[PDB]
């Protein structure tokens, strides 16, 4: 077998001593070689007299053959196990999902439907591995945790994190050699043995089964953390109880798998064009410069933790930076400068990466998500970073205002467009106070009942939508020359290329027979393609393709009909799968969200407003009572702050007041007013001038009518931010409207 | 064919007067599209009514196809010609290298190799596009350059380019829509004629003939930019000479794909390593914190203008971050965490690039290339932005003091480091005034002959290296048990991975007559393989594979021999390829390129000491004086600046004095002079106590004394900055040693 490595006693009298060491891959192999050949120190340490590698179908096949397993048996009695060349078999899988949750659960399926004594006896092990180590400055051993909830609760009871530095390990490839010969120096104490309950076999089928309804059932649910009750059994028994791995890891592995092609119903978006969109943001908001599409995707890895490779990132930013009938962004987060893709390959035909550039919409992204409400929304930490938010609240339910079509595993996930007009009015009426039906709308929600209509976005379309049924359907235009015998296409249904749909109709031998030639001459963005009949066929095709009701003879010749099929399948803000009806109830899900935000910006605005007057305040008594204080005949720092103590200057905190980028109303009142005389003691020379002064009085008025303001707004019925909501909302719409009448260029 | 639109006139009466533009790609296929059928307006403009389209063997196939061109005609009468279903066929391919370079040059060999009358009389167009485009603030119409020869000296006689900004467009992809509009509406204008000329057969003959001899022979040189007489040839007769275009853009497109894999010899890294060293430097200059290696690529990729994919930059990236016994770098930029390979697949083995991270070697880099050399160096600029520079020269020559062996277009690049003990000792011999043997050292560089001898460097090698004529060897080492028959091998030749060497004795049939089994028992560092023989072959063994004078019979038996062949090709500073013959031609050659350094060192920080103590003593003045001045006192900044004018206090540039990033000596003399009076008015409080006073006065005091050392250094002997190099030296020595001892991780 290719990548074996046996031992001495493989085989041999001790036999049932030996181990089998089943390495992920390569660098997992490397590891393993490292601490196995690392037995001139520390004899008491694994070494190859006992141990031996593989690296993991044709892969369970050789491990098979190693094992020396015979498919007809069910090892029940020591004497059958007796004759295994290797005592027990331990995967050396990484800890991230795709390698413990994936591979190692593949490996556990395989030998619970095969051989299920060896897992209750105890056969199959797993190398647990320090998951997360904090290192003290100055102390030599680190303090390893093998779960995050152990780090959480160790750091919940922590005096301050300044001087502890925390590194996460969630690959084998991430120890460090000293790491590695640590962990090889306890190797006995850090492998653990599966065991397999009741409950493991009925768990094995739901996620290993082609029970697909089991599976869709279970995914419906987020994660569920590990007790800290488990922790402790788990951690003094040292066995993995089977059911618990496949409910927490292998469950965590889907569920992410899931994520990947499914957005949240919150905005839309999934966590890589979420990753996109705040880097997008963080990128361009000190300068909107054009910035090609390679450099982007490159500061987007860098900065919002995009692992995968750069083909799928700039995949996925020329599709959010595409505008073009039919396209899947009707308001695109970036601005495209460049060929992008046309509707005839449906956006494929896009130039190369390192060509085009893009451009955040600022006067869109500014207003559609504002930068105020960026800084109370759940983020997501990603190795202790602070990556992009878990989700985006926008001002309007971009959810259901985009087009999105997405397959999934099981799951389907397609939406079309609802108008603009009906939703703005939906969500107007719903927090205008006074409006016709306000108080009706908010009677529907209450019980699900829906007044005001959604109708599918008609935009960019020059063709008509019928409804038949329950369902929606979009025909296209064709014209009809008798002259020379031919039909022309000018518009073709939604979201339906113009290549695919030629090889589609010329891929059907039937309407060949009445078709001679088809020519694309369509435009960028208006379709024109020229069908030629055979002489004599304009009848023939009327009589074979017979009218009907739904479509015409010629639309049921030329495949001029699309089903606007809807699957409203979305993720919860707090994990899981959740799907929905119709477009009504994700609006009616979305509105309290957005609803309850405006609250938190208004309280932590007035809590900060008040702390910026009252910096600001003194800053202004400062800047007047220079000359008298003269601060140049003090020595150092330590006497200029105990003379500006002396005349009742207050100690505030310069970086947080100015920069509360993410701390809670409670942080701000409780930490905010223990800071030190920076904000006056790096006050530059030209700020002590008379037009500074009054400027920073201006500023200070002004803030205190904005305080007031505040007040009024958190007083406002019938909730807080309900103006602001609706200034929000026309901001939008005028943001929308200026796009769309520029071609998504503002220019 | 395929991808293939028709014209109304294709093939018809008025047949010659219709065009087919051979689009590059999808992209060039959706601008081609969007041109055509934008004549809606401007009805001069070209339509589908005689221009058709296709895209780019079974390519050059169908293009004859299309063209309905024959294999037996020569095309040499009008008559001939008049039987082609299209009158010229256009190239619409990117300016950048590898498409008009490449795909063009490529479509260029092919007609003349097939059809020259047609080349000759006028049948193959291109068409050119606007390379670069410069916008004025306020102007609708841009300044629109085809060659970047035209630009630069059109920017030579500008007063100023605040006010422009400068767009560079290589690839079809890169033109906005309304930039395609206008380029279409004077399309007829931009389209050229290719002519082939006497040297133009010569010149295709010696790029894609089978005279590799030639092709070396041509790519010994730089590329050469047109003529401005040339430039104002073409575009007044438009028409491109053949000979020309391969001359340039055929030879720059080479130039670039073999200068990828061969390294400069003034620090041994090609294009690419030196993008990921500049980025390194950039990136952990403030902090030398841990960063993983796809994010790293990412800001590699995002600063330094690397369009490639990630999955070669994260290669280079292990490549570099690489430490182990065979590997190619003996002194690798950046200090690996995790694990990122073993000798015995030679660095393949490294784990994924989200798991394994890099630092920054701050203690080697900061050494061996120095901060302030950095500032000094041609940059390379790419589309308008200063990227990685031409060449880094390091305090010692990188390129012979490290492994190196790429395979090129032809080429062969293979190196193996020499002693670092000898380098430096030839290095010293070079600099030190006082030195045995250092006026002899000069001599021989002056009459090219070797007197210090340069060695094969023996470290982390368990090995032993011979010399027999003109070659070296190097012998592996192995032992015999004779009470188990079994040859234990402890250490294999330099750069021979373990596994290949394994598989490579496996392959051999005869060998494997008398090896039974082979089992790799390696550590990470230290080979251990035990090769187990049959009964009694032993004496069959020394028997067959005869013992030579070159090497032993067990050497013979088991491959343990290596021969260091040596391939000295690299890349001039100036463009081209240059061959070396021994290690010495490399440094005396690299010697006077960092020699001539230390003087423009020396030279800029003498001026911006100047200008450091210039403005550190109006500065202090300042201070001195505020309390006589009382700022305060007056209105805004104009009125303060006036009053500091009264006062006699120097105008300087606070923003270049300090930071004169890339300023030249005759900039920092023209221009430092004449800034604003910001260096005080920008003066912060904490800055006006004394012992900020006292801090400032001691500043000035040492620089006095460093001002005064500059003058003494440059009026030092032989060449000025001899001792900064010799200190430079061994600070690198040291660093180095420091490395080897923590095993490159500076702990």
């Amino acid at each position: 077998v290719d990548k074996y490595t046996r031992a001495r006693n493989a085989g041999g009298k001790r036999a049932q001593d030996c181990m089998l060491l089943a390495a992920e891959g390569d660098s997992a192999l490397s590891l393993l070689r490292t601490g196995l050949t690392l037995g001139k120190s520390n004899p008491s340490g694994p070494s190859f007299d006992f141990c031996g590698m593989i690296s993991l179908n044709k892969v369970l096949q050789g491990i098979v053959q190693v094992l020396g397993l015979d498919f007809n048996c069910h090892y029940k009695t020591q004497e059958e196990r007796a004759k295994l060349r290797y005592g027990c078999i331990v995967a050396c899988v990484d800890q991230d999902l795709d390698g413990c949750g994936k591979i190692l659960g593949l490996l556990l399926a395989y030998f619970h439907l095969f051989w299920p004594q060896l897992i209750i006896h105890g056969f199959v092990k797993r190398l647990l591995t320090p998951l997360i180590r904090v290192y003290e400055k100055g102390k030599t051993m680190p303090v390893e945790f093998y779960y995050e909830q152990e780090f959480d609760a160790w750091a919940k009871k922590q005096t301050s994190l300044a001087n502890h530095t925390v590194k996460y390990y969630k690959g084998l490839a991430a120890h460090d050699t000293h790491e590695v010969k640590s962990m090889f120096k306890h190797f006995d104490n850090m492998v653990y043995t599966f065991t397999l309950d009741d409950s493991a076999k009925e768990l094995f089928h739901i996620y290993f089964g082609g029970e697909s309804e089991l599976r869709k059932r279970e995914l419906c649910t987020g994660v569920v953390p590990l007790t800290e009750t488990q922790t402790q059994s788990i951690h003094s028994v040292r066995r993995i109880p089977c059911s618990l791995h496949l409910q927490v890891d292998t469950k965590a592995y889907k569920l992410d798998a899931i994520e990947r092609q499914i957005p949240n119903f919150l905005d839309g978006m999934t966590r890589a064009r979420r990753k996109i969109l705040a880097g997008g943001v963080k990128c361009f908001a000190s300068n909107n410069r054009e910035r090609k599409v390679f450099q982007f995707g490159g500061y987007v890895a860098d900065h919002m933790f995009y692992h995968h490779g750069d083909m799928s990132l700039n995949t996925s930013i020329i599709k959010a930076a595409q505008y073009y009938p039919g396209s899947s962004h009707l308001y695109p987060v970036f601005i495209g400068i460049g060929s992008f893709g046309s509707r005839h390959l449906g956006g494929k035909d896009a130039g190369s990466p390192r060509y085009i550039s893009v451009q955040l919409a600022s006067e869109f992204i500014k207003t559609m998500f504002p930068a105020e409400d960026s800084w109370l929304l759940p983020y997501v930490f990603e190795d202790g970073q602070r990556a992009e938010p878990e989700y985006y609240v926008p001002v309007l339910p971009l959810a259901i205002m985009e087009y999105g079509a997405n397959p999934s595993e099981g799951w389907k996930y397609t939406t079309w467009a609802r108008q603009l007009e009906d939703i703005l009015a939906l969500v107007r009426a719903y927090v205008d106070k006074d409006n016709p039906k306000h108080e009706l709308l908010h009677y529907a929600i209450k019980h699900k009942i829906t007044i005001l209509p959604l109708r599918p976005s008609n935009y960019n379309f020059k063709g008509h939508l019928k409804r038949f049924g329950q369902y929606y359907y979009s025909y296209g235009t064709y014209v009809i020359s008798e002259q020379r015998n031919i039909i022309t296409i000018t518009e073709l249904p939604l979201r339906v290329p113009t290549v695919a749909y030629i090889e589609s109709i010329k891929k059907s031998s039937n309407r060949m027979t009445f078709i001679e030639e088809i020519i694309d001459y369509s435009s960028s963005e208006t379709i024109e393609i020229l069908v030629k009949l055979k002489p004599n066929s304009l009848n023939r095709i009327v009589e074979e393709f017979k009218e009907t009701e739904e479509q015409d003879s010629i639309e049921n010749f030329l495949r001029l009909r699309n089903c606007l099929h809807s699957h409203l399948n979305f993720v919860k803000p707090k994990g899981g799968i959740i799907e929905f009806n119709t477009y009504y109830e994700i609006l009616y899900a979305w509105l309290p969200y957005r609803r309850e935000l405006y609250q938190k910006r208004l309280m932590r605005e007035h809590a900060v407003l008040k702390l910026r007057i009252i910096m600001e305040t003194a800053i202004v008594r400062y800047i007047n009572e220079s000359a008298e204080l003269n601060l140049s005949h003090y020595e150092d720092e330590k006497e200029a702050s105990r003379i500006l103590s002396e005349h009742g200057f207050p100690p505030l905190n310069h970086t947080l007041i100015i920069s509360p980028e993410f701390a809670s109303i409670e942080e701000l009142n409780q930490k905010a007013l223990q800071g030190c005389y920076t904000y006056i003691l790096s006050l530059q020379a030209r700020e002590l001038l008379i037009a500074a002064k009054t400027r920073r009085v201006e500023k200070i008025k002004k803030m205190q009518a904005r305080l007031d303001k505040v007040e009024q707004l958190l007083q406002e019925s019938p909730f807080p931010g309900a103006s602001v909501w609706l200034e929000e909302i026309d901001a939008v719409e005028k943001a929308i409207i200026k796009g769309r009448n520029t071609q998504w260029k503002f220019h």
